[PDB]
């Protein structure tokens, strides 16, 4: 009786005279017991079934008179010395563990409560782990990390944040259960611009700024990530654009920064950007994650960024242009033996033979590994089937088979259509080629299916009509198996048959009609091949292929970075070791700029001496 | 497009005409809800994520909020 | 202006169907063409008149034609009225019955949106669904 009436007072708020009336009435009732008395006015002013107290009810259920009732319920607890043990209660539910009235007020935007509970002693890292919290869903629950700070910082509340900041107890590093400190937290909940109006970029740099160490960035999550790796592996590109491109301005926190600009005379300026966890040299880096996920679909943004777009060019012109070029010149002397072994078919052609096994099992365990490791891949399955031909045809020719040379062309006829992957170095081709196969994936199928069902209805129908037997001529039989005039049929729609009007038939003229049909039908649907491609190709393959070669690219140039040995790599590791601040010494790469349109006197800069040395 | 996706919906109701009345009232989509103190009405459930608009959410049903 | 005075004198009888069938939610219906021509002001009055009158009187009654508004907003092809009608959010906690969209839940940006189908669904005759699919004027 008297804790629902409570709880009601409390949701619908229309007095808190009749609360303090109330509230009267329970001290009357407490002042009975003489001890066990902040247990029973607890289990009398909290709900057992979910562990709900009636300041989480007010919370919960807003209204313009609140202030005035959780001042009035904190007073209460302070009279009665239940203060700490009333505010930093939680749910004992499975799904809203951990749930504390601070989160309620931060996931409604109340700023005055929250401090009135921070001041009365609120334990502000309650960490909410419950399913709702952190599901497996997205359209089930919301995860913000797991804490107060963390939820004030994706809700955009920058006054709670500096609040909860500002608090001593506030602990900065907290660790949720998923590993994810607050920054990784941030990257979950950072879907884009047009979403979300770029705030969670700001309270990334609030927060990083408050607390000027390299801790948070350096902390790695149970899945093994540093935020900066989570945002290449989740798709965040705002984010990751933000990090990998800071300039700070602060003398103080000048080490946190990673673009940093070591000369500028004038609208030139050279800036000198970071390599630490970028650069293939430490393992799951940046580049790695960005290029060896298909899972994203938005890596065209996330290597447009500068130092990974340089890093790209720059090892294509250091090794991976020769590299190409080589292996592009194995491949054409292998099929060319390959070709003159098929046309001409001892000592010459034994040791090409001898070359072409050699070469074979090399792409053979290649393609092995590639597949056991793992439309990009497609390539690597037709290189497996033309080295299995290849291997079956030099092992058939051995014995006395005769199938051998069915094994072996159509490896070769299948070679040569693999020269295709290597017309990727140039641009025009290599969009040219990303064209082809994204034509004869989306489009040319629907063409070729139902081009292959008129055959084979309108072929048995013209067979049909032949079963009038060739009556001792099999020439004036045409049409007669259904392969002939399936046959016949493709020979029309190209243009090499003989249409004419047949003699032994029952219906000739059912034949004509049928067969103009036929070709007309093949014609109009020639032509809505020809209308969807026009319609679907535009902005698409114009965009989308670069979009896709340009990522081949970029894969191909990591795996043959990962081909090297350890001595080349330390080699060709890009990038200059400079003094970014005092005591420290970093790997960093340097662009120059050129930028007209905003003047200012360059204060922040490394090199006094503006120019290359 | 216009034209599919309105010959599918036209084919949907079809096949749903089709059915016989047990059969719909097992697929009868929906579920039964209590919007407001004395009604009890079929709705339908959608779920939606908003970032641009920041509000303090005073009209609601549900005082727990997750799914149950 | 004139609407508040028509609908706050005493005599007025807001139900009132003329010789077609056609109350005044009816009528607004019939005269809601589209928003580059009128500017999207059929729906203010629309919430007006129906919040005026905290009732499911007027979207009840059906015309001669057999049809209430939200069938014959279906009927006629009439779009940014319907969408005002099937999505509608009141904050008033007085005229909460009148809703045709609620929130059962919000922790967030997250928010459970709870639409209702009682004339929509193809449950009950001539629903709307079918109104909007089988006919192609």
């Amino acid at each position: 009786r008297l804790k629902k009436r409570i709880f009601a007072a409390v949701s619908e708020g229309c007095v808190e005279e009749l609360v303090e009336l109330l509230v009267e009435l329970q001290e009357l009732c407490r002042r009975r017991h003489d001890e066990d008395v902040p247990d029973f006015l607890m289990h009398k002013l909290t709900a057992s079934d979910t562990g709900k107290t009636c300041l989480m009810k007010a919370l919960l259920n807003i209204n313009p008179n609140t202030k005035e009732i959780v001042r009035i319920l904190l007073a209460f607890a302070e009279e009665n010395d239940i203060l700490g043990r009333f505010i930093n209660a939680e749910y004992t539910e499975e799904a809203y563990e951990g749930q504390t009235a601070l989160n309620i007020a931060i996931e409604r935007r109340q700023g005055d409560i929250a401090a009135l509970l921070i001041a009365a002693g609120a334990d502000v890292n309650a960490h909410a782990k419950g399913a709702f919290f952190n599901p497996k869903y997205q359209h089930e629950g919301f995860y913000f990390g797991e804490t107060p700070l963390a939820l004030a910082a994706c809700t955009n509340q920058p006054e709670i944040v500096q609040l909860l900041m500002e608090h001593e107890q506030t602990d900065i590093t907290s660790r949720d259960s998923r590993g994810n400190n607050i920054l990784h937290a941030l990257v979950t909940v950072a879907e884009d611009f047009k979403t979300q109006n770029d705030f969670v970029k700001r309270m990334y740099d609030m927060i990083l700024l408050r607390s000027g160490n390299w801790e948070l960035e350096t902390t790695r999550n149970n899945d093994g990530l540093t935020p900066l790796q989570l945002a290449a592996k989740m798709g965040k590109a705002e984010i990751l654009k933000y990090i990998l491109s800071r300039e700070i301005k602060e003398k103080r926190l000048r080490s946190l920064s990673r673009k940093f600009t070591d000369w500028a005379y004038g609208p030139v300026s050279s800036s000198l950007y970071d390599l630490t966890n970028v650069d293939t040299t430490t393992d799951n880096s940046v580049l790695e994650i960005t290029v060896y996920n298909t899972n994203i679909d938005n890596r065209h943004e996330m290597l447009t960024l500068e130092p990974l777009h340089t890093l790209l060019h720059m090892k294509w012109k250091k090794f991976a242009k020769h590299m190409f070029f080589l292996s592009f010149c194995f491949y054409f002397f292998y099929n060319i033996t390959l070709t003159l072994v098929s046309y001409y078919r001892g000592w010459l052609q034994l040791l090409g033979r001898m070359f072409v096994l050699i070469w074979a099992m090399c792409i053979s365990v290649k393609e092995g590994i590639a597949i056991f490791l793992l439309s990009d891949a497609w390539f690597h399955f037709v290189f497996f089937i033309q080295a299995v031909l290849v291997i079956l045809s030099v092992f058939l020719y051995l014995f006395a088979y005769k199938e051998y040379l069915a094994c072996l062309v159509l490896a070769m006829a299948l070679g040569w259509a693999n020269m295709l992957y290597y017309t990727r170095g140039f641009q025009s081709m290599g969009m040219y080629s990303v064209m082809i196969q994204k034509v004869i994936l989306h489009d040319v199928l629907k063409f070729l299916f139902v081009y292959i069902v008129f055959l084979l209805g309108f072929g048995v129908a013209l067979a049909s009509l032949i079963e009038k037997c060739p009556k001792d001529n099999k020439d004036c039989s045409s049409y007669g198996s259904f392969s002939d005039a399936v046959l016949e049929l493709f020979k029309l729609t190209i243009g090499l048959g003989d249409l004419n009007i047949q003699q032994n038939s029952k219906y000739p003229i059912l034949f004509l009609f049928l067969l103009i049909t036929y070709v007309i039908l093949t014609f109009v649907l020639l032509l809505n091949m020809l209308i969807a491609l026009m319609g679907e190709t535009v902005e698409n393959v114009s965009k989308e292929s670069e979009r896709i070669w340009r990522l081949q690219r970029a894969r191909t140039i990591l795996e043959f970075e990962k081909m090297l040995p350890e001595w080349l790599r330390s080699r060709f590791r890009m990038g200059e070791l400079c003094k970014v601040a005092e005591d420290d010494f970093r790997l960093c790469l340097r662009i120059n700029e050129v930028k007209w349109t905003e003047w200012k006197t360059h204060v922040s800069f490394l090199n006094e001496d503006p120019g290359p040395v």
